């Protein structure tokens, strides 16, 4: 299980202990919103009902995407505008670009540092 976390970021994100450990690592450097947003996108795509999709999409946008949002993720204006536009036309891949940018924010920086920290090394 712990081996999978370094073989694939996707395996780490599907692990109960992995996610908990990584969330704590991120919280100490004020970037846990990246992980919370990613996970929120994953549950969003499982929604079938049009009404729930609309409601959840608006909450996700207001909580993580719009300027000055409580847990605003570090995305450029280009992506924020794109997401809003997608929100305007109700598309299921509404958050794809934002999720991918946020994923890279983790995968190419905090993820590798997490693996080289006691939080991961002690569990290996």
């Amino acid at each position: 299980d712990v081996l999978g976390w370094r073989e694939s970021f996707d395996l780490l994100l599907n692990s109960k202990n992995g996610v908990a450990a990584f969330h704590a690592f991120l919280k100490t450097e004020f970037s846990e919103e990246n992980l919370e947003f990613w996970l929120a996108c994953e549950e969003f795509k499982k929604i079938r009902s049009a009404t729930k999709l609309a409601s959840r999409a608006h909450h996700i946008f207001d909580e993580y995407i719009r300027s000055e949002a409580p847990k605003e993720v570090n995305i450029d204006h280009e992506t924020r505008e794109l997401t809003k536009t997608n929100l305007q036309a109700a598309t299921t891949s509404c958050f794809d670009v934002a999720q991918g940018k946020t994923r890279t924010l983790m995968e190419k920086d905090s993820y590798p540092r997490f693996l080289k920290s006691p939080a991961y090394r002690d569990l290996a």
